[PDB]
Formats: C-alpha cells, sequence, structure tokens
C-alpha cells in the first residue's frame, strides 16, 4: 500500500524499458526510496524518488553551456515553446493549462541549465503532459519565422512603409535592453564575469544587445540538436504513480528515435588567482535616488570550493549565512550600522548557482572616496571574526533553521527538491548526498564538538588566507546610455549597409507575414485533453483515530509521512466570551505569544521560539456549519510547529502561555501594536477585494458579520484607533479577561499530526499538557469607503444554498463557467481591469468581485449582462466540460501533510460528505444549470449585497441608496 515498500523491490541491475537500475537507497528519515537509472542506448540519467505524495512531479533538465554571449539558451527556450511536430499549434505551455488538471507548469533558465517541470495528480493527465513535454522539448517545429519573432530581426518602424529606415526588433532583444538599463544586473553580471574569467561563466548568458544579432537560424538549429538531445538530458520523477508506466512512455515515445552522442559540455575548474584584483565599471544614474554624488557601489568577493564536495559546500554555505544573514551578523553591525551606505551590495552572501560557488559582500550608496576605507573595514571585520569566533546560540539557531527549512512540508515539495538538487546534479554530483541531511548535520555537530576552532580555521582559510579576492567598484556617468546607443547605432549601420534590394524586399515581405502570424487567432484543438471519465470517482480515504483523553477533550491523531515533523494544533471556542470583548481578539491572538512567559523576558522568549519551534501563531477563525445557513462555530486557532525532539519544550512553552501570559509588558507592546497596525494599514489595496467581499457579506448571515468583526475593515479601523491611543493601559486590562474566558479547558479540542513512529511519545506529551492546564432576515446595504487609491475594489454577494445541498454543486459549476467565459473577457479586454472574477464560498455565499476596475456603474452593468447571459444558456457542452475540469482542479487542489486532514478537524466535513459533493459535481447537467440560473441569480429572486472600496466618485455620492461610512 505504501510507495517505498514496493519501491524497495526494485533490484540493482534490473532492465526496465532500456534503463538499468544502478543504485537503490532507502531514506527512512525522508520517507522515500531513491532509484537511479540510466538508459543503456542513450546514456540519459533518470532519478526516481518514490514517496506517498499525490502531487506527482516530472522534471527534465538540460545542460546548456554557452561559449559566447549570444544568448542561445534563452532564445532557444523561448523558441521551443512555440510549436512541435505532432502538435503544430502555437504555445503548448500556455495552451495546455486549460486542457489539463495540472497544479504547476513553468520553465526555468538558470546560468548553466534549463529546467522544464510540471506537476499533476491525475495519472492520465500525467501521461498527457508527459507526451506534450517530450514532443515540445525534443521535436519542436523550429521555424525560421519564429526565430525572427523571438530572437532578433530588422523591422521598419511602420511595417507598411518600406522607405523608413530599419531598426532592430525582437522580444528577447528588448528584454536584454531592459536588463542592461538595470544597474543591479550590470553589477551582478560583471561580478560573475570578472570573478570567473576563464570559461563559460565569463560571458553574458542572457545576451549582450551589441553582440546578440550575430546569431543565425542554422546555429540555433545546430545548438538545439546538440544540447536538446536526450544524451545531454537529466530526467526526474517523483511521487506514488507506478514507475513502469512512466518508463514505458519515455521509451516508446522519445528515446527510441535517438542514438548515443557525447556532449562536450563539462564545465572545467576555475584556475585560482595568485593575487587579488581590482576593477572599475560605469553605469547609468538612477532617478529614484535622491543624492547624485552618493551613488557609488563597491563589493568584495571571495572564491569558494565546488558544490561536488557536499560536506564542504554545506559548511561554507552555513558559514556564509552565519556571517551575513540577519542584523546579528558581524558584517551587518560593521557596515550597515556604520551609516556609510543604504543597503548591501547585489548578490550578497552565498552564491551557489555556478559550479564553484562564491561569496560576496559590499555596500551600495557610498561616496567614491570611501573605497579603501570600506575595504580596510571589511579586512578588520574578518580579523575580528578570526580573533573572536562565534557564539553557540547563533550556531544552534542556524543549524535548527536549516534543518527546519529542509524538513518542513510545503505543498510543492517536489519543486523544492528539484530546485535543491538541480545545481549539484548539473555538474555531475550525487543528489542523494544532499538528501541525507541527518548525516551532514551529525558530521557537522561532531566536527564542532571535536575541534573548538573548526569555524575559525575555516574563516581563516577561506577569507584571510584566500588570495582569490575581487574588489569591484561602480560609479555612474550621465552619458553612459547615450554612448551605448551610439555604439549600437554604429553596429546597426555596419549591419544594414551590406543588404541588397532583394534582401530588403525579403525582409519587408517577411515582416508582413510575421505581422499576420502575430495577429491571426489560431487553433489549439490538436492538443489532448481530459474528459469527465479520466477524473477519479473516489478520493483515497484518510485514516483517522480520535482518542478522548483527560477526561473528555477529544484529540485527533493522524499518522502521515510528515518528514520527521510534529504539528500540534488546538481550537478553543468563543461561546463563553462576553460580547463586548469580541473585536479585540485579533490583537490578543497577535500579541499572546510575543510578550514573554514566566522567567523569560520577550527577547529570550523570541530566542526560544526561534531556537526550539518552527513558529507559534494564533489566528481567529469562523467555521460555518455546512447544513444550516444560520449555524456557525466561532473560536481561535492555536497552531504550532516543531521537530520531534523539541516537543516537550514546545508543550512547556504552551503551558506557560496558557497559565502565565505577561499582560504587563507595555513598552514592547506599544512597538508591536504600532508595527501590526502599520503592516495591516499598508496592505489594504493588495487584499481590497477580500475586504470588500467581507464587508458586503456582513448583513447576509451571522458568519459574515462575525467575519467582518474578526477580519474585516472594522477590525483594521479599530486596531488603528487603538494603536493611536497614547495610554494603552485600559486596553491592556481587557486582555486578562480574554485569558480567563478563552484559556481554559472546558470547551477545547485538539489535533495532532505526526509520524507514526513518534505517536506514543506524542500521546504522552499531549496528555501531560492537558493535565497541566486548568479546567434571521437579510437586508440590503451599500457602502463606499473613500480611500486615496488609484483603482477600485467592487464586491457583490448573493445568498445561495449551503454545501450539503445538492444545488451547491450546480451553483459552483455555474460560477466557474461565468468566470471562464464572460466576466474575464468583458471586464479584462474591454474594461481594462487587472483582475476579475466570481467565487462561491463554502458557507453558501455567492461572491462577485472586481480588482482594479476604472469604472463603477459599468461594473454593475456587466453584472446585469452577465446574469442575463447566464440565464440565456448560450454556452455549449464543451463549456460544461471545461468548467468541470476547472472546478475539479480547484476542489481537489493539493493539501500538504501538515493540513491532512484540516477540513474534518475544523469544518466537520467527512470523506463521506466530500464524496457526496463530488458525485453532486458529477451529476450537474445543462438543464439544471438553466433552472438554477432562472431560480436564484435573477433580480428580485434572492437577496443582494453591495460594497465598493475606492477613490471619490461624484455620481455615487448623489445616490441616496448608498451609505457612506
Amino acid at each position: 500500500a505504501a510507495a517505498c515498500e514496493r519501491a524497495l523491490q526494485y533490484k540493482l541491475g534490473d532492465k526496465i524499458h532500456g534503463f538499468t537500475v544502478n543504485q537503490v537507497t532507502s531514506v527512512p528519515e525522508l520517507f522515500l526510496t531513491a532509484v537511479k537509472l540510466t538508459h543503456d542506448d542513450t546514456g540519459a540519467r533518470y532519478l526516481h524518488l518514490a514517496r506517498e505524495d499525490t502531487n506527482n512531479l516530472f522534471s527534465v533538465q538540460f545542460r546548456t553551456t554557452p561559449m559566447d554571449s549570444t544568448g542561445v539558451p534563452h532564445i532557444l527556450e523561448h523558441t521551443v515553446l512555440c510549436g512541435s511536430q505532432k502538435y503544430p499549434c502555437r504555445d503548448p505551455f500556455f495552451k495546455m493549462l486549460n486542457r489539463s488538471l495540472s497544479t504547476f507548469m513553468n520553465a526555468f533558465t538558470a546560468s548553466d541549465y534549463t529546467l522544464y517541470p510540471f506537476s499533476t495528480q491525475n495519472p492520465k493527465d500525467f501521461q498527457n503532459l508527459l507526451s506534450v513535454y517530450l514532443d515540445a522539448t525534443f521535436f519542436p517545429c523550429l521555424r525560421e519565422l519564429d526565430f525572427w519573432q523571438e530572437g532578433w530581426r530588422l523591422e521598419h518602424e511602420n511595417p507598411s512603409d518600406p522607405q523608413t529606415p530599419l531598426v532592430f526588433k525582437g522580444v528577447v532583444f528588448n528584454e536584454m535592453k531592459g536588463a542592461f538599463t538595470d544597474n543591479e544586473r550590470i553589477f551582478s553580471q560583471h561580478l560573475q564575469n570578472r570573478l570567473l574569467p576563464d570559461h563559460t561563466y565569463s560571458v553574458v548568458s542572457g545576451g549582450d544587445p551589441l553582440c546578440i544579432p550575430e546569431l543565425t537560424w542554422e546555429q540555433l538549429k545546430q545548438f538545439h540538436a546538440t544540447h536538446y538531445h536526450p544524451s545531454n538530458a537529466r530526467f526526474f520523477t517523483y511521487g506514488n504513480f507506478p514507475l513502469e508506466q512512466h518508463l514505458k512512455q519515455i521509451h516508446e515515445e522519445a528515446l527510441s528515435k535517438f542514438q548515443k552522442i557525447e556532449p562536450s559540455t563539462v564545465v572545467p575548474a576555475q584556475t585560482p588567482w595568485d593575487k587579488p584584483r581590482e576593477f572599475q565599471i560605469t553605469c547609468g544614474p538612477d532617478s529614484f535616488a535622491t543624492d547624485p554624488s552618493k551613488q557609488t557601489t563597491v563589493s568584495v568577493s571571495f572564491l569558494l570550493p565546488d558544490i561536488t564536495d557536499t560536506f564542504e559546500a554545506f559548511t561554507l554555505s552555513l558559514l556564509s549565512s552565519l556571517l551575513t544573514s540577519g542584523p546579528n551578523s558581524p558584517f551587518y553591525k560593521a557596515l550597515i550600522e556604520s551609516g556609510l551606505g543604504t543597503d548591501f551590495s547585489p548578490d550578497v552572501g552565498y552564491n551557489g548557482y555556478t559550479r564553484e560557488a562564491y561569496f560576496s559582500v559590499g555596500l551600495q550608496g557610498i561616496v567614491e572616496k570611501d573605497i579603501e576605507t570600506v575595504r580596510s573595514l571589511i579586512d578588520r571585520t574578518i580579523d575580528e571574526v578570526v580573533e573572536k569566533g562565534f557564539e553557540d546560540d547563533r550556531i544552534e539557531a542556524l543549524l535548527h533553521k536549516i534543518e527546519i527549512q529542509m524538513k518542513h512540508q510545503s505543498t510543492s515539495f517536489g519543486l523544492m527538491l528539484t530546485s535543491y538538487i538541480a545545481s549539484c546534479w548539473n555538474h555531475d554530483g550525487d543528489p542523494v548526498e544532499l538528501l541525507k541531511l541527518g548525516n551532514q548535520l551529525a558530521k557537522f555537530r561532531q566536527c564542532l564538538q571535536e575541534n573548538p576552532k573548526f569555524l575559525q580555521e575555516k574563516v581563516k582559510q577561506y577569507f584571510k588566507n584566500n588570495q582569490h579576492k575581487l574588489t569591484l567598484s561602480m560609479r555612474p556617468d550621465d552619458k553612459y546610455h547615450e554612448k551605448q546607443a551610439q555604439v549600437e547605432a554604429t553596429k546597426l549601420k555596419q549591419k544594414v549597409e551590406a543588404l541588397s534590394p532583394g534582401d530588403r524586399q525579403q525582409i519587408y515581405e517577411k515582416g508582413l507575414e510575421l505581422r499576420s502570424q502575430q495577429s491571426k487567432p489560431q487553433d489549439a484543438s490538436c492538443l489532448p485533453a481530459l474528459k469527465v471519465s479520466d477524473i477519479e470517482p473516489t478520493i483515497p480515504v484518510t485514516e483517522l483515530d480520535v482518542v478522548l483523553t483527560a477526561g473528555d477533550i477529544p484529540v485527533q491523531y493522524c499518522a502521515q509521512p510528515t518528514n520527521g515533523m510534529v504539528y500540534f494544533r488546538a481550537f478553543s471556542s468563543l461561546n463563553t466570551l462576553p460580547e463586548e470583548l469580541r473585536p479585540y481578539v485579533p490583537l490578543f491572538c497577535s500579541v499572546l505569544t510575543k510578550l514573554g512567559c514566566g522567567l523569560l523576558d520577550y527577547r529570550e522568549q523570541a530566542q526560544q521560539i526561534e531556537l526550539k519551534t518552527g513558529g507559534m501563531s494564533a489566528s481567529p477563525h469562523v467555521l460555518p456549519d455546512d447544513s444550516h445557513m444560520d449555524t456557525y462555530e466561532q473560536g481561535v486557532l492555536f497552531s504550532s510547529l516543531c521537530l520531534d525532539r523539541n516537543l516537550p519544550d514546545m508543550m512547556q512553552l504552551w503551558s506557560e502561555i496558557f497559565n502565565n501570559p505577561c499582560f504587563e509588558e507595555e513598552e514592547h507592546f506599544k512597538v508591536l501594536v504600532k508595527m501590526t497596525a502599520q503592516e495591516l494599514a499598508n496592505g489594504i489595496p493588495d487584499s481590497g477585494h477580500l475586504y470588500a467581499s467581507i464587508r458586503a457579506g456582513r448583513t447576509l448571515t451571522p458568519a459574515g458579520d462575525l467575519q467582518e468583526t474578526f477580519s474585516g475593515m472594522d477590525q483594521v479601523r479599530l486596531m488603528k484607533r487603538i494603536a493611536e491611543m497614547t495610554d494603552i493601559k485600559p486596553i491592556l486590562r481587557k486582555l486578562p479577561r480574554i485569558k480567563k474566558h478563552l484559556l481554559n479547558g472546558d470547551n477545547m479540542r485538539c489535533s495532532v499530526n505526526a509520524t507514526p513512529q513518534q505517536m506514543p511519545q506524542t500521546e504522552k506529551a499531549v496528555e501531560d499538557f492537558l493535565r497541566s492546564i486548568g479546567r434571521f432576515k437579510p437586508w440590503q446595504m451599500k457602502t463606499h469607503f473613500l480611500m486615496p487609491f488609484p483603482v477600485n475594489y467592487v464586491g457583490e454577494c448573493i445568498r445561495t444554498v449551503p454545501y450539503t445541498d445538492p444545488d451547491h454543486a450546480s451553483l459552483k459549476i455555474l460560477a466557474r463557467l461565468m468566470t471562464a467565459k464572460f466576466l474575464h473577457t468583458e471586464i479584462r479586454e474591454k474594461g481594462g481591469a487587472y483582475g476579475g472574477g466570481a467565487k462561491l464560498s463554502h458557507n453558501g455565499i455567492f461572491t462577485l468581485y472586481s480588482y482594479r476596475d476604472p469604472n463603477t456603474i459599468e461594473t454593475l452593468q456587466s453584472f446585469g449582462k452577465a446574469v442575463d447571459w447566464a440565464k440565456s444558456g448560450k454556452f455549449t457542452q464543451q463549456d460544461i466540460d471545461e468548467a468541470k475540469l476547472s472546478v475539479f482542479s480547484t476542489v481537489d487542489a493539493p493539501v500538504a501533510p501538515s493540513d491532512k486532514g484540516m477540513d474534518h478537524f475544523l469544518y466537520g466535513l467527512s470523506d463521506e460528505m466530500k464524496q457526496a459533493h463530488r458525485e453532486q459535481l458529477f451529476a450537474v447537467s445543462h438543464d439544471k444549470l438553466l433552472a438554477v440560473s432562472d431560480r436564484y441569480l435573477g433580480t428580485g429572486k434572492s437577496t443582494h449585497g453591495l460594497a465598493i472600496l475606492g477613490p471619490e466618485n461624484p455620481k455615487i455620492a448623489k445616490d441616496p441608496s448608498w451609505i457612506i461610512r
């Protein structure tokens, strides 16, 4: 039933579809089995990580090592995604998201590799996306006109007048123009180029605008045939789907058509310098800065070993973070707090994307006279670090942070694994050694416990005795870009002079054919797509067991491969709370865990939180019932995170928070309240449509009113009013009353997510923790918030049926239909708004929203034409298939193991209820959609709510049906 148990049955030397198993390793601490295969005929490497995670991932990696600054892998990456041999339609990438049930689809271009990852949860969707990716990457139609479109071309300023002079055009060409107006990209690029001047890292891999137009179509085709060949490729697969199907697809679709070649793509070692060097560069003066004489940037860079030696790379990365990350670092206190500059230099810290990594530090925003002062200060700082070493708490905090960031469970775990092994794997390294994190942590801890001067001798060797130092300074000149334009125009004249009139007519006619290609709407019906039969009918059941303990508090344990992590959550009701103290609970939850407990002041408390746990947070939640519009559960969610070994320390911290919260620390409290108020106040536009949908829905259901009090605009205004008061003490007296009504054990329930091997110790620690703690008529309203915004935020809510009603699925499918085919086109293309759609919440509120719309009345008019369109039924059965595909992409969205299962613990939705709602999503038909659109969305048939956040609108101000607050 598990993945790694059957994955351990793969023996070494087994031949599967042309591949040979070379290595199989069980990684019990990571709940996965790694399998290394190579195709005998082609030489392609294959790595399979089998882990019981439904988000299956494929990734393909190509080693592209350019030998000039023409930009061939960036232009080639843009060009291969424009069409393939079996799928000649344009842009499979963008035209394959609407036909798949994918959760992720992108592409990456690093300095020395290109990466094409995708992820999906449906095995037939995996087969389809795997076939389209193999055909797009390995067999693209590489048409010359696409190379003229994406790369570089000569084009008239008006394509219909062939008498105007010719200029250079291209998308990548102007991308690189905009790359080299940026001073930061010039600084980083020149740092990398001067620091590694021997081989491929010395050039501009993205393309320098003056040397890019020397690339021909034939060189691009030859580069694609040599580097986009399976012998120069790395294949990656992750997840629980049967391995045999993937290998059978790879062999029968791609690898059989190729033969073995030998890629001349190995990156040689950087030859070490004997003496440090200095260089001076020039840039363009920026207009956002306020002082022009103080715009010089300087940096100091050191050469580090290769990433191949895993141990030394991990320790030097840790050392570089210890030296540069955070305001407690030596170089921060030496440089930032000196008042010499404004921020760190670009690429500051550890840079591990190249084969040989490099470390960089420096300052920006200094006067040019201070260069030798800065260099001497950095040298003295390195001397002080050699002389004093590091304190033990900072080393423990860093090792605990790296252990958590590697072990913490995200929803896109496979993406973190492929991004974490791509750089090492690109230069023939062993990716499994990066996975055995326990071994490297153990070896580092042993090397510190055995030799107290380990880190000081490392800092000495790589910083004081390292002669491969580069000091690079940059100062702006006001006529830099005009000089660049002059030399580019000179290269332009040099290239245009050689054209014959027949060439000029060929360029003109190709320009007209290119304009037709860029204008003509084309068809994408040749790509495969999923139907309502390839979607799994039932979900795999999630195993739970509820154990009542001490003596009637339910505690839910869910055994999951959480990767050595224990996640504790507790939910305390608000039924006992007096109604006056309700609006102050967001403040309470945001400050409960930040003022200190017992014998620890707030700084030591924060140090303990960062050193023992992964974070402890509290947030209010309003959980509606799924079967009654006027029933909801209100409470506060306590959430925590820790490693397995630090669990009793975390529960002791929770006992001290529950029994002795420090409601007397007022000085730090004023800082915290001003900081949360400023952070919430600056963030109003970015979540404006959320605040509008919460305000509009306050008057429709009790849950909406409670959501407005807990997380609406009323909470922001109240928090700002409290944060502007000079005497906070009468507010501070309200917090012990909240402690006495919330922090008790009468109406509590808890949940625990942990590994199955940890479960009995967790049951003991949790029971000890519980023994250590004490024992409607809707009505319309219109509101306009006068905000100094340049854009608007509109929200309309409609009252519909709850989750368990069979009509809920029809309302949800109709909502997704309306989003995909009416409101998106009408508001976006015509209106011009940046975002716009419709949403249906779990409680039964049908919510309409608009994001950055320049109009107001036109939004309501598009609402009237949209409900008219929805009642008209003018959509085909293919729209129903696309809406079903999108809704199953939304409701079956992946949940991380740290939230599996969260819905049962919070909202009380069983697997039976989800299966019933899934069969209701299956049973929706076109005529039932016509019935429900004619029954609920029509005017006067249901209750509406309106709210608008945005700037002054005079016509709305003269509307008596609007209330201004």
